[PDB]
């Protein structure tokens, strides 16, 4: 057990009504977030790839472990896993990105915020419950404060 | 040194040109290969990541640093990496492959044929020199010999 690992159970009783939300099914997230921009996508897929070469390789298996066993528990109309896999695929993210330094994640999110169309993040949050949303966001601003402390 | 990548080598005399007969820009990658199928591919990529948590994590290290460094070299209108990073990508793959149990191997690609539509290899075989196309075919069988006596 670790603070991540708790820090993960807040983090699912703000965001798991948010995921519930989502139709994991809409083949929308195959598209590119915007325009199709090979060079500028590779940029940012060779940042992710950086970043999983210096992540701890434990960590990484055991990450897709857990999502190994959250498809195991989809069910309903959208596509969701259990509200105890969704907790455990954000426990071991989490310590994943605490594994790598944070300029490299850092990069990472700048990459991929350049191939981001602007209109992406409100066309996605329109797709769900707004106050859900907020209120899934609001968790994650809270867990990656403990992300970073044990970083 | 290894056989596998002295195997490589030899992949990669066989296989550079068709690589580079690839318009690796092409956004048609994106797309799903035939008629998209949300659960089919989720069946699939849960094979993936089965594979992905069995493989040796060093290799599997190696083999995206690997990437890094062709992602390097890309250069050309067809955004085709370096010789020597083909056949260094094509040696880190085969070892990762040699690192997990031949059925999960096999599962991956019988999960990932049932989504592809018979017209795809076709399709992509017309974009190159059909010739070249099965030089490197005929590589990778060999190739793929020699994994499988690490294996
Ligand atoms: C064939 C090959 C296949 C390979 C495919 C690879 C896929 C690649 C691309 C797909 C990913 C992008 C799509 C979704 C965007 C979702 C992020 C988002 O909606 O974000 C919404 C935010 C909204 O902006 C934020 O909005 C906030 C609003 O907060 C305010 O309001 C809030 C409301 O609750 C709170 O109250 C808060 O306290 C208050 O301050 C603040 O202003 C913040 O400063 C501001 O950043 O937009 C931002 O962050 C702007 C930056 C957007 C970055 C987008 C993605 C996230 C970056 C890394 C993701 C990792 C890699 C993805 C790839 C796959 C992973 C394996
Ligand atoms: C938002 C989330 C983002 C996630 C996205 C994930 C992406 C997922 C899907 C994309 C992948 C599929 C697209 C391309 C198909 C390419 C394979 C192919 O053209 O294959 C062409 C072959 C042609 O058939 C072969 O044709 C041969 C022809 O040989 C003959 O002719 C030859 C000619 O030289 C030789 O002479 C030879 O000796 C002689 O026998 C034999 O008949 C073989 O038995 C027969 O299998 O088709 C076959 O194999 C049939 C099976 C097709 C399987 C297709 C893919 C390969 C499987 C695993 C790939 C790994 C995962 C991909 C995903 C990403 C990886 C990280
Ligand atoms: C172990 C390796 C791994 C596997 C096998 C894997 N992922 Mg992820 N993966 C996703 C889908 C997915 C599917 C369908 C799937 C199927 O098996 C997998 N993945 C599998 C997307 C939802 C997502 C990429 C697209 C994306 O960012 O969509 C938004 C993210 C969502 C809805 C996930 C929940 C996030 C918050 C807890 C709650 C919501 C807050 C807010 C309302 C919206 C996001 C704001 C943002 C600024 C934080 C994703 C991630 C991500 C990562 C990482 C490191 C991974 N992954 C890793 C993996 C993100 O950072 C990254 C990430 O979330 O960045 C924030
Ligand atoms: C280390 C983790 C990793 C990274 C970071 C990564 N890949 Mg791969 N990756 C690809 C692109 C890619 C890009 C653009 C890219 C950008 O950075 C990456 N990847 C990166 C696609 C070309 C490809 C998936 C789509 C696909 O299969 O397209 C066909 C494959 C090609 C052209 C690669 C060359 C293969 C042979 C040596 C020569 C050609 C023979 C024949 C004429 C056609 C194929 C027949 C087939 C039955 C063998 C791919 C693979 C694959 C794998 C695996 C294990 C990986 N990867 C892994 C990774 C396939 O098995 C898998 C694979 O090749 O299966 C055969
Ligand atoms: C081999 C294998 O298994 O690989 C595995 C590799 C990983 C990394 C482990 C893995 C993973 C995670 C991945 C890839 C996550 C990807 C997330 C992508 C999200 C994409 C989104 C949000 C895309 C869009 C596109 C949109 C388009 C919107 C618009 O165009 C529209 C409508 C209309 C325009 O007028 C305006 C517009 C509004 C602009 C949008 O709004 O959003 C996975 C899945 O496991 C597979
Ligand atoms: C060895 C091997 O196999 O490796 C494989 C391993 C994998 C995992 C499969 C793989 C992969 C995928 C990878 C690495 C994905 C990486 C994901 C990184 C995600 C990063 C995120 C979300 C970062 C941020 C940063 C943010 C900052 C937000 C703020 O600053 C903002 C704006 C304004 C401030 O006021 C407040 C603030 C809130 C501070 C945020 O909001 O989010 C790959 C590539 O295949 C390689
Ligand atoms: C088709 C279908 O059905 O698919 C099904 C597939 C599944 C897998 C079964 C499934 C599922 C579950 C999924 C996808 C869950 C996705 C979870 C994503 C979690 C992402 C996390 C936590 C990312 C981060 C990034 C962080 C970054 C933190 C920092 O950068 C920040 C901010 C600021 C820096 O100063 C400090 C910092 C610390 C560096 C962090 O702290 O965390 C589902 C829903 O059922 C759909
Ligand atoms: C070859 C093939 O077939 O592969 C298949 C493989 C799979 C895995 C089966 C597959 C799949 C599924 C995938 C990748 C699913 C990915 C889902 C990503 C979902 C992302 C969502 C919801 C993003 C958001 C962003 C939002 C932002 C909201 C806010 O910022 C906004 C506006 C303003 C503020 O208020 C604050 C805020 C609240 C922060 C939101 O609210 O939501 C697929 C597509 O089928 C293809
Ligand atoms: C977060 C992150 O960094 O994730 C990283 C995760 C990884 C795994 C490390 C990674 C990787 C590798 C990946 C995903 C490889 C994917 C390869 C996909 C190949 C797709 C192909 C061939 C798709 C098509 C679609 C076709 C459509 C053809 C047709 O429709 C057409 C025209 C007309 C119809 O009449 C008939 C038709 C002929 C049917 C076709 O012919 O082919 C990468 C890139 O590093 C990103
Ligand atoms: C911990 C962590 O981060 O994990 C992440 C790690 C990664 C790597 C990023 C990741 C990933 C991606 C993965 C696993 C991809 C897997 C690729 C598997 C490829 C398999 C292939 C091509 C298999 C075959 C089998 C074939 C058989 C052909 C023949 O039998 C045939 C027909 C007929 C016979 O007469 C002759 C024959 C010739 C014998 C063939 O031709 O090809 C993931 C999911 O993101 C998780
Ligand atoms: C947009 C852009 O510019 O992207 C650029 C991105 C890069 C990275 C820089 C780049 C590049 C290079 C790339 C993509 C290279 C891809 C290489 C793929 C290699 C795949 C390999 C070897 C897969 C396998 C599968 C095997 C399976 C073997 C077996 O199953 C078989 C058969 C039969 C079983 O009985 C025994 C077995 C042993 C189990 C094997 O043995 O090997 C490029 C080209 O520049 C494009
Ligand atoms: C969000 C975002 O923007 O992400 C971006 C991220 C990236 C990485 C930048 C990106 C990318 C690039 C990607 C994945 C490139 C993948 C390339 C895969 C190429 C596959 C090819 C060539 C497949 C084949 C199959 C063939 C089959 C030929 C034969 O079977 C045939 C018929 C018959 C016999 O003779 C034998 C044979 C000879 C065997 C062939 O000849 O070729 C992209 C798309 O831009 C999106
Ligand atoms: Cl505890
Ligand atoms: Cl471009
Ligand atoms: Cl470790
Ligand atoms: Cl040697
Ligand atoms: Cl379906
Ligand atoms: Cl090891
Ligand atoms: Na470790
Ligand atoms: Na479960
Ligand atoms: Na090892
Ligand atoms: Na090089």
């Amino acid at each position: 057990a670790d603070e991540i690992g708790d820090a993960a159970k807040k983090l699912g009783d703000a965001s798991y009504a948010f995921a519930k939300e989502v139709d994991w099914n809409n083949g929308i997230f195959l598209q590119a977030p915007g325009k199709l921009q090979p060079l500028e996508a590779l940029k940012a897929i060779d940042k992710m790839i950086v970043m999983g070469a210096a992540a701890d390789p434990k960590l990484l298996k055991a990450a897709a472990e857990a999502h190994h066993k959250a498809i195991g528990s989809v069910s309903g109309p959208n596509g969701v896993t259990s509200r105890a896999d969704w907790d455990s695929v954000n426990a071991a993210l989490g310590r994943v990105i605490a594994s790598v330094p944070e300029n490299m994640v850092m990069d990472v999110y700048d990459s991929v915020s350049k191939i981001t169309d602007p209109k992406v993040p409100a066309y996605m949050k329109s797709l769900v419950n707004g106050a859900d949303a907020e209120k899934a966001y609001e968790g994650f601003l809270a867990f990656k404060d403990v992300v970073k402390k044990s970083q």
